[PDB]
């Protein structure tokens, strides 16, 4: 179900939005670890990144956020799921954002969790076109970063994952959620 929802998950990014190689993240795309990494990106979302760590041999996380472009003011889609085998551990999901409309708009529990993410994904990329231009470019860099500062300090379950603690802090740093000029 975790594999379904992350190719449901590709589909609906490549249908909408175009894939691009971000500086850097060739680092962090190693077949051995079972590291894949892939950003996607259009006029209205400047950054969809797909991180999935497949290591069942075991486990297997997720992590998928998209930040809308600099004149936007929407919140920030965001989905982490840490289950590997037999049992779902970690799982987190909302639209973080002050008020927005596209926020206020919101083996079983993984079936539903899974259907609504990529739901909420598909209704995402469509209605954050509708705040095009409605903030200032200052104040959506400050309003972006500072969520990536809080959410930048991960090492745990990326250590559980058994990544290397240079690369951990490589990818952390510059690939996760990376602060913008």
């Amino acid at each position: 179900r975790l594999i379904k929802w992350k190719d449901e998950t590709i589909e609906v990014l490549n249908n909408n939005l175009v894939e691009y190689n971000e500086p850097g993240m060739e680092r962090f795309n190693n077949e051995k670890l079972g590291w894949v990494n892939r950003t996607w990106n259009n006029r209205y979302i400047r950054r969809a990144h797909l991180d999935v760590v497949d290591v069942r041999e075991g486990l297997w996380m997720a992590h998928l956020c998209l930040f809308p472009m600099l004149t936007n003011g929407g919140p920030i889609y965001g989905f982490d799921i840490i289950a590997g085998e037999k049992k779902v551990t970690g799982a987190f999901h909302d639209f973080s954002p002050k008020d927005h409309p596209l926020t206020k708009w919101f083996e079983d529990e993984l079936n539903k969790i899974c259907t609504m993410a990529v739901s909420n994904l598909n209704n995402y990329i469509d209605k954050i076109r509708n705040h095009e231009g409605e903030a200032e470019m200052a104040d959506v860099i400050k309003a972006q970063n500072y969520y990536s500062e809080h959410q930048q300090k991960t090492p745990r379950v990326m250590q559980s994952l058994g990544l290397p603690e240079e690369d951990i802090k490589l990818f952390c740093s510059d690939n996760l959620f990376p602060f913008v000029s």
